[PDB]
């Protein structure tokens, strides 16, 4: 007998991974907890209307009681959650979801004042995806049109040598088959969810123990529908919500991510994975470094302590990759 019903809405299609093996399972163990008297409603793919960037402030002002979006989907709007956006900051998916949930519990807590957060994370490795350009070396970017999640992200690019185009990844498909874009830069995980294996058929990835970049995202519910909830079904939420549920959102997305992969790399889905070698990896690097001065420099214009939060930032992953190495 439903006493409250929490509306759940993403902007990616039901048969993505985090929707399959995080919210479904999150919704029967809400409900099976509680009695019945938590009931979770489903929604994917904008089911409920508005645009991805939306998201959080549905949840915030409670359009729908939970969303799921990529916080630099709001330029600005975050500052301190942007420095998970630096190039080559991040390892896998689970690591550095669970570095940046302790990152926000320690600096974000202004920054996400109004939502209750079941899981602040990140995705899992991100990669090149390209329709026709193999990339072998940083030259073959050049002019291409391409597509990432936030700010900071599409800097790199531009800096790259690429041409940035500014959207959600849930329009990737519709741009990249209507040749808006050549390509688009997110985890492979991501490509299976979007459908794009036989579009994309061209993927790059990199050389040593960092990934070229990921992006802060967030599992948010409204402050306000949570404190509405009686007092013996708000610990009920808490069971599942907080670091564990980062690192378990990430870990999903890196398994997802090795299906994907070793799928093409096998030959059973169409498509090259070219690896750039150290010293063109290097490269990337180089350039990568100009975005981490560049965005010190402004957190200090801003009046945020900018070596702090990436000393931070960068502490947390190498602590849980370490952690998880040495289990
Ligand atoms: O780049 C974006 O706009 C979004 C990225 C993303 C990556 C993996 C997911 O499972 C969901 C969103
Ligand atoms: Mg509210
Ligand atoms: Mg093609």
């Amino acid at each position: 007998e439903a006493e409250y019903t929490l509306r759940l809405h993403h902007f990616f299609p039901a048969s993505a991974p985090v929707h399959q093996e995080y919210f479904l399972p999150w919704k029967e163990a809400i409900e099976k907890e509680s009695d019945g008297r938590l009931a979770v409603e489903l929604y994917p793919s904008m089911q409920l209307g508005g645009t991805p960037p939306s998201l959080y402030d549905q949840a915030k002002d409670g359009q729908v009681d939970i969303i799921w979006t990529v916080l630099g989907y709001n330029s600005g709007r975050f500052p301190r959650a942007e420095v998970f956006d630096l190039p080559f900051l991040p390892t896998s998916g689970a690591a550095t979801s669970q570095a940046a949930h302790e990152y926000a519990m320690t600096h974000m807590q202004d920054e996400l004042e109004g939502v209750y957060p079941i899981a602040v994370h990140t995705h899992s490795p991100g990669a090149l995806h390209t329709k026709e350009t193999r990339i072998e070396a940083l030259e073959d970017i050049e002019g291409l049109k391409m597509r990432g999640p936030s700010r900071l992200v599409n800097r790199y690019l531009a800096k790259l040598g690429a041409e940035p185009i500014g959207m959600p990844v849930a329009q990737a498909l519709e741009a990249l088959s209507r040749g808006v874009l050549d390509g688009t830069v997110i985890p492979f995980e991501a490509i299976t969810a979007m459908g794009l294996a036989d579009i994309t058929t061209e993927h790059t990835i990199f050389s040593g123990d960092r990934a070229l970049y990921t992006t802060m995202m967030i599992v948010a519910m409204d402050q306000d529908k949570y404190d509405a909830l009686p007092e013996d079904l708000q610990p009920i939420i808490d069971a599942h919500a907080g670091g564990r549920e980062a690192y378990r959102i990430g870990q999903i997305m890196d398994q997802a991510d090795h299906r994907q992969i070793l799928a093409i790399q096998s030959g059973e889905q169409p498509g090259t994975i070219t690896r750039l070698g150290s010293e063109e990896t290097a490269r990337w690097q180089a350039v990568g470094q100009e975005v981490v001065d560049e965005w010190i420099a402004e957190a200090e214009e801003k009046g945020l302590d900018g070596q702090m939060l990436y000393d931070d930032a960068t502490r947390l992953v190498e602590r849980y990759t370490r952690a998880a190495a040495l289990e």
